[PDB]
């Protein structure tokens, strides 16, 4: 057995720094600006900061992934968003949580939606400028091999992994409401939906990076459910089906990995 070698995929290291003219920074500015616009919208103050557990004692027991404009701004400053996609995904979480806790039609949810609508209008307004920044941050976004690679992986997830019997519990993030202590035991949650969203954003340039997330699903199940749990046996099968399929696509994937590596280097 052997694997493809590529030294440019893990470069530069995350030990790199913050330059003002850095593309990632410039983007953080446009995004933070949109945050100021949503915060300025009438009656949005409930979403400006995290829910106060002292006031709403059951909020963090019902909401799996909490989000607010303050936390959103913090993430932007830490340059956690390589593109508008990652940004919008976190933003809509505010709308989703309000729908879950207050109701799909609650006035609060409608208000949170107004922030999301404004965000989209802003994004579509700075369409081109945003496109160039995202491409400058990750040239691979416009690379056909990277796109072909992602497309194949996404099919491994939807065609093979999600097809495993009883696999549903691993299709989406564990819902805290039904498994109250899950996140107190699992500090590195992972699930098939999250992996698909990463694939959509071309996070993986090789099988290895893809498997680092795939493996977490089984590892987490072993940790929370136990080595002999029925849930772990299912997760084991999800991984096994993924591995088996990877060997079947070895020829195509190896070639794509080499091209992506070449494109990664040229970038």
């Amino acid at each position: 057995g052997t694997t493809v070698h590529c030294d440019y995929l893990n470069r530069p290291h995350k030990s790199i720094h913050r330059r003002r003219t850095d593309p990632m920074v410039t983007l953080s500015s446009i995004l933070e600006s949109i945050i100021n616009d949503m915060r300025d919208l009438p009656n949005t103050y409930p979403f400006h900061t995290p829910v106060n557990a002292k006031v709403v004692k059951d909020y963090y027991k019902i909401i799996t992934r909490p989000m607010d404009l303050q936390t959103l701004r913090e993430n932007v400053r830490k340059r956690l968003y390589p593109s508008r996609e990652e940004f919008r995904e976190h933003l809509e979480l505010i709308v989703k949580n309000s729908a879950t806790y207050n109701g799909p039609k609650h006035s609060l949810t409608q208000i949170s939606q107004s922030m999301l609508d404004l965000c989209d209008e802003k994004l579509k307004e700075k369409e081109d400028k945003l496109a160039r920044l995202e491409k400058a941050i990750n040239p691979l976004l416009d690379d056909d091999d990277q796109v072909a690679f992602s497309f194949i992986l996404d099919n491994i997830v939807t065609q093979k992994m999600m097809a495993v019997p009883d696999s549903w519990p691993f299709h989406h993030p564990v819902n805290k409401k039904f498994v109250p202590d899950y996140y107190k035991v699992i500090v590195n949650p992972m699930d098939l939906e999250t992996i698909r969203k990463n694939i959509s954003k071309h996070k993986y340039q090789s099988r290895e990076s893809f498997l680092d997330d795939v493996n977490l699903i089984l590892a987490n199940s072993v940790k929370y459910n136990g080595p002999e749990s029925q849930y772990t046996k299912t997760a084991q099968e999800i991984v096994n089906v993924c591995y088996q399929t990877l060997t079947e696509y070895d020829e195509h994937l190896t070639q794509l990995e080499k091209d992506i590596c070449t494109a990664k280097e040229a970038a």
